[PDB]
């Protein structure tokens, strides 16, 4: 009856109103589980993982977001997952300009990027899925970063973590944490700045990392605060809370969860489909 969610490392368990809400590496999404006495031991398993940064195995009540059962991983688990969620850092091989030469470039690139939405005719396959907030920003912000190093240039990531919801304006979404692209560029008197491109927030142009996070906890949508946030090297797909990496080099995890999501849109279907077939 419940529903194979596969190996995962929990990165966060946080109480709210009645339910723990866990978190999980790469996915956006909360999922949550009862502290009822049949769970209590799911929930030692979650919250040492948690600590250790170990591998579980989910399961989940079916068409939910909630946990029916945590299983331990095996040493073969925990070998492969300590290759992929990484503390050997290694950077960018091609050469690449890290400062954009003006804002004029800069809003050329917004251009490019926000061409490239799914729902837009100027989009080529396949499209970032900026209209569909629900999950996969790390897939978008990966994607966004390969139209600039299209370009010639390469930028940061910032991932910012917490309780946090947006809006589209229309409906809101729940994230544990939020990626998006970190440019920096040279302003009219020659200073470096940077800003945010994230068109799943922010459809008018690049915006300040200020104004992105406060965006990320859109309290017209309930609770919300941020707990934490981390510049990385743009290669950099996912950054845990402990500060290890997840790499995708090749976009072959951008490119499935982007085709795995490229007719979604709005805040539905939640939980996402399944991307755990993707790869790297």
């Amino acid at each position: 009856k419940l529903k194979d969610f596969g190996k995962t490392v929990p990165v966060g368990i946080d109480e709210e109103n009645g339910m723990i809400k866990v978190s999980f590496m790469l996915t956006q999404q909360f999922y949550e589980i009862k502290p009822t006495k049949e769970n209590e031991q799911y929930i030692g398993m979650l919250r040492q993982a948690v600590k250790n940064e170990s591998p579980v195995h989910i399961f989940l009540k079916p068409n939910s977001n909630e946990i029916g059962k945590v299983e331990s991983a095996s040493p073969e688990d925990v070998r492969y997952f300590k290759t992929i969620l990484t503390k050997e850092v290694k950077g960018q091989t091609n050469k690449l300009a890290s400062v954009i030469p003006d804002v004029a470039t800069l809003n050329s690139l917004f251009n490019q990027i926000k061409n490239q939405s799914c729902g837009t005719s100027t989009a080529s396959s396949p499209c970032i899925t900026f209209r569909y907030p629900v999950d996969g920003c790390y897939a978008r912000a990966h994607k966004m970063r390969q139209i600039l190093m299209n370009n010639g240039y390469d930028c940061e990531k910032q991932f910012v973590y917490g309780n946090l919801k947006a809006s589209t304006g229309t409906c809101c979404v729940a994230w544990s944490y939020h990626v998006a692209i970190l440019v920096s560029y040279k302003n009219a008197s020659g200073v470096t700045e940077k800003r945010i491109i994230d068109p799943s927030l922010f459809s008018s142009g690049p915006v300040t990392d200020t104004a992105w996070r406060n965006a990320c906890v859109n309290t017209s949508c309930g609770s919300a605060s941020v707990s934490s946030y981390a510049n990385t090297a743009g290669n950099v797909y996912y950054r845990s809370p402990s500060n290890s990496y997840l790499y995708d080099n090749n976009l072959i995890n951008t490119n499935c969860v982007l085709t795995k999501f490229s007719l979604l849109s709005g805040c539905s279907p939640s939980p996402a489909p399944d991307v755990s077939s993707c790869g790297f």
